[PDB]
């Protein structure tokens, strides 16, 4: 027996406005949803997610085998050493059914210190060209801005539901230094589905993704309407519903940290299903010296005797220790 889990829809439209009141009834939807299994769903976001699934779609459908080598990442392309983050990440047949493109901030270009000083997490993008895939970069550029300005609103619900100020997190989130990523998933039909890319477990249960917790901050995910996702429980795993008219949003282990585990990062894993389908993710991270202090909202004094960590050091070790925990996607 699975259960299925509480997953609330909350209306986030008031966090765009000046409403100071309506702003804090939204946050104290988002503190219940973080103190229970962690995720919600915002609705009244104002992106337009059908266009979001068209355009990806139409660029996951057109790409061809050599524009995937083109733009490999380092993984599966040793040409391309300076791609640990961006880029194409390819399917293997038989062996491997998700493949995915990952983008990161559009300022980091030659003319970035960041970039000038080799720091790593800080890669300029790759991009398909533009005559053979026309308007996809432009697409997905707005779209990597579109989501930021949600995500910005979003940590000031956050911000408010643990008492602080608006942009107690926010402030850290900047166009011209955030670490922020989208991914592009294709999750593939596939007649036979191979095994080899079907895992087992200890449950029982086919998985296409392990458990993990979230490498960010926040995580703001647009999926297609075929239901994968389930959350750990003390009582086992719940089934997330789907929802492809809104984004569903978590807690990453940043914010564990930083609350002391108050708001925990959810352990979630993505079934297997025989289905096409999309995952979208935004990964609302920092800049690579953004310290946040941490704090423990139980204790009436408010300490933690957490040490302050580097959002670049947390990025980096935790997308390594992502990968070797979970496999290369
Ligand atoms: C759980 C979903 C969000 C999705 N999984 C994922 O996106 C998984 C787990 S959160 N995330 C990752 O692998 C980290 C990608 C980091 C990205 N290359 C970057 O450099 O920033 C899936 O559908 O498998
Ligand atoms: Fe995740």
């Amino acid at each position: 027996s699975v259960s299925k889990a509480n997953v609330p829809k909350i209306d986030v439209s008031p966090l765009f406005g000046d409403d100071q009141a309506a702003k804090m009834r939204v946050a104290q939807q988002i503190d219940a949803a973080s103190r229970d299994t962690g995720f919600f769903y915002a609705v009244n976001h104002g992106i337009n997610v059908q266009r979001l699934s068209q355009k990806t779609k139409e660029f996951h459908m057109s790409i061809t085998p050599e524009e995937k080598w083109d733009l490999a990442i380092r993984a599966y392309n040793k040409e391309h050493q300076d791609q640990v983050r961006a880029g194409y990440y390819l399917s293997i047949p038989g062996k491997k059914a998700v493949e995915s493109f990952c983008y990161l901030n559009p300022n980091f270009t030659p003319d970035h210190p960041r970039i000038q000083a080799k720091t790593p997490t800080h890669e300029v993008n790759v991009w398909p060209d533009e005559t053979k895939h026309p308007g996809f970069q432009d697409f997905a550029e707005q779209y990597y801005w579109d989501v930021f300005g949600l995500s910005s609103a979003l940590l000031k619900g956050y911000a408010l539901a643990l008492g602080k100020e608006e942009n107690f997190f926010a402030r850290h989130f900047k166009p011209d230094d955030t670490l922020a990523s989208v991914v592009l998933i294709r999750y593939p039909y596939l007649d036979p589905y191979p095994e080899a890319a079907i895992k087992t477990a200890a449950d029982g249960t086919k998985l296409s993704f392990e458990w993990h917790e979230d490498v960010s901050l926040i995580t703001v995910l647009y999926q297609s309407n075929v239901q994968n996702l389930q959350v750990e429980t003390a009582a086992g795993y719940q089934d997330i519903e789907a929802d492809d008219t809104g984004y569903l949003i978590e807690c990453g282990s940043y914010m564990a940290h930083l609350t002391n585990n108050y708001y925990k990062a959810p352990i979630h894993r993505v079934k297997w299903v025989n289905a096409e389908r999309q995952s979208l993710p935004f990964f609302v991270n920092l800049g690579y010296d953004s310290v946040i202090d941490p704090f423990d909202p139980r204790e009436p004094n408010g300490k933690s005797d957490r040490e302050p960590l580097s959002y670049g050091d947390y990025l980096q070790n935790g997308l390594v220790s992502l990968i070797n925990k979970n496999g290369q996607t």
